[PDB]
């Protein structure tokens, strides 16, 4: 199973941005407010912004902050790169420990969709090679973050921006810096041709060792270059030797090194699963982490 | 994608429930605590319990509640079907508003899974027509509640105690009446054959079309009883008129009549999917409902 963080800790930071006509969602933590700064925006400034001089027209009191329909009082505006950071004159006591990371393509986390700071629905998905991930958002969605959980600390990732012409999202980091060659301006912009996760369907394949049914389980072998070629064709990202050992637990609990393993990868994207499923998909599964792996067997 | 309700109002209520060897997880509403029965059988009761033989053989004392550090003092305790109903002296201060609500087969829930009265991830389930749940849960994960939100309100539809040999799961609603033909006994147990949601098959069809797959549109249209007659061959449930109704929705912002997307899925069963993905699977998706595909899509 697909499956995502408990999202109660984030919730407890979901707030709505109101600016002028726009609202989105804001990210609450101590007396800090996080959005994504195209909320200054009117409709139509968004096709060529100039969010300086847009933001220099705006002060404290052109931002409505509410956490339900509690008004936060602004004391403080700021810029960082694409998101907007609103002192307010209260610490959300539900503050979780957190920090802010950037993540890698191919990592995955999860994310709390909120509609006017109400959290709606919470999914798993992927940062794809091409910087996209694979969502479900629709208008009033900006601002809701994804993120990772350890222990007690709430990891945000991801805080959404754009919808692409093909259907996936763009969004930064919680510093403001976007993911991928994408701008905060309603502009087509390229997609970016997207590839496989081999990491991730490397430890999914071992999950299927683990769990039981290795049918697809086959007797050859390869080593690492000729492995990329075949496959690379059906596209496939480069296995380097150092997502090598993250895969290394799974290497040493299944008792395969990497390899039987990729020669199994080859038969698959050499005739198919032969109408057989995996575990519960038809078809190879790329949003699954080694981590994600070991937790949920764990 | 397969959206799970947000989790942090179940989160607040989940405790640790233990009694002698055996630890589980349990639902603190008010002031008290729900869990699984058979948190009161060592190893060997499990074998054949008689529950009320153990239960009249145990005082308050023999159960441990935590919730997070803090002991929780059991005052009462009381067995309604397979579920133990514990008193405790004091009522949980983060206790929703709630109902306990019995589910039809086809309809969908989301699951916190936990482990030691600690919230560990989150997904969706249906309740198959026979009864059981494509779950992931293993060791320590009785007591994990399934539940759907409305507005404020979290109806709680399913609490967790078992594994099938099958590695499908099986459960009780929170008065403790299983779901299917099981018992809270560790015996090897069958659920039966399993069909396929059409009605959700039906919103997935939907759900494509939406998102721009439509390669399985034909112009066919046929009658509510041919479909179920065809239907009926491939083992998917009857499609009754009110499944149609709540359908509308879905053929209203679509232009599609439902039993024209009957016809669509008719042929799709007599004829396979010839290697297309639809959504990107090459199976038929039963798991969202209608109401999971309008949510998801406005
Ligand atoms: C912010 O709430 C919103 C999220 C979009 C809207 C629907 N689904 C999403 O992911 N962002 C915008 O509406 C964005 C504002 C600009 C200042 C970046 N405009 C936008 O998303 O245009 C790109 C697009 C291309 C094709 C379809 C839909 C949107
Ligand atoms: C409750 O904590 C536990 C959850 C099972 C364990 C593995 N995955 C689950 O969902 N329930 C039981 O152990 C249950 C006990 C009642 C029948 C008294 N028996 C069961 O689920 O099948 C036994 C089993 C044990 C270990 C692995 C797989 C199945």
């Amino acid at each position: 199973r697909k499956m995502a963080f408990p999202s109660g800790k984030v919730e407890g930071c979901m707030v709505q941005v109101t600016c002028g006509t726009t609202t989105l969602n804001g990210l609450w933590l101590d007396d800090v407010v996080y959005c994504p700064r195209h909320v200054i925006c009117t409709s139509e400034d968004m096709l060529n912004p100039n969010y300086e001089d847009l933001l220099i027209r705006k002060s404290n009191h052109n931002f409505l902050v509410q956490a339900g329909n509690v008004q936060l009082r602004v004391i403080g505006h700021s810029m960082q790169n694409c998101v907007l950071k609103l002192k307010v004159d209260t610490a959300n006591p539900k503050t979780p420990k957190y920090k802010f990371v950037r993540i890698q393509p191919g990592q995955t986390f999860s994310v709390l969709a909120c509609y006017n700071g109400s959290p709606s629905g919470v999914y798993q998905c992927a940062m794809r090679p091409n910087f996209t991930i694979k969502g479900s958002f629709l208008n009033g969605s900006c601002g809701s973050v994804g993120f990772n959980i350890d222990y007690d600390c709430v990891s945000f990732c991801y805080m959404h921006h754009m919808e692409l012409p093909t259907g996936v999202h763009a969004g930064t980091d919680l510093e403001g810096n976007f993911y991928g060659p994408f701008v905060d301006r309603q502009t087509a912009q390229a997609a970016g041709t997207d590839t496989t996760i081999t990491v991730n369907v490397l430890a999914w394949l071992y999950a299927a060792v683990i769990n039981g049914d290795r049918w697809f389980l086959n007797r050859f072998t390869t080593t690492l270059n000729d492995f990329n070629l075949v496959a690379m064709k059906y596209n496939y990202e480069p296995l380097t030797q150092d997502h090598v050992d993250i895969l290394g637990p799974l290497s040493a609990q299944t008792g395969i090194a990497v390899l039987d393993m990729c020669a199994s990868l080859k038969e698959l994207l050499q005739n198919g699963m032969n109408g057989r499923t995996i575990l519960g998909s038809a078809l190879l599964e790329d949003e699954f982490t080694p981590f994600d792996v070991v937790r949920q067997c764990s």
